[PDB]
C-alpha cells in the first residue's frame, strides 16, 4: 500500500522529517528519532504584551519584544 500511516519513517538517526501537520509551524521540527520523526515545538513567552518587539527574524521561530 502506497500509505505509510499517520507514522513517519526515517532511515537516518537525527535527521529530520518534517511533517504538514508537524512542522506546518516553524516552532514544529522533526528529526529522524529512531527511524521516527522526533517532532518537537517551541514556544516562547511574550515581554509587554504589546511590546514593540526588540527581537524577531524574517524566518525565525521564537520571538522576544520590547521594541
Amino acid at each position: 500500500w502506497l500509505i505509510t500511516g499517520t507514522e513517519a519513517s526515517c532511515e537516518n538517526e537525527g535527521e529530520v522529517l518534517h511533517i504538514p501537520n508537524i512542522t506546518d509551524n516553524p516552532c514544529i521540527s522533526c528529526v529522524c528519532l529512531n527511524q521516527k520523526a522526533e517532532c518537537k515545538q517551541e514556544k516562547c513567552a511574550p515581554l509587554a504584551e504589546d511590546c514593540a518587539l526588540v527581537v524577531k527574524q524574517t524566518g525565525a521561530c521564537c520571538e522576544k519584544c520590547k521594541g
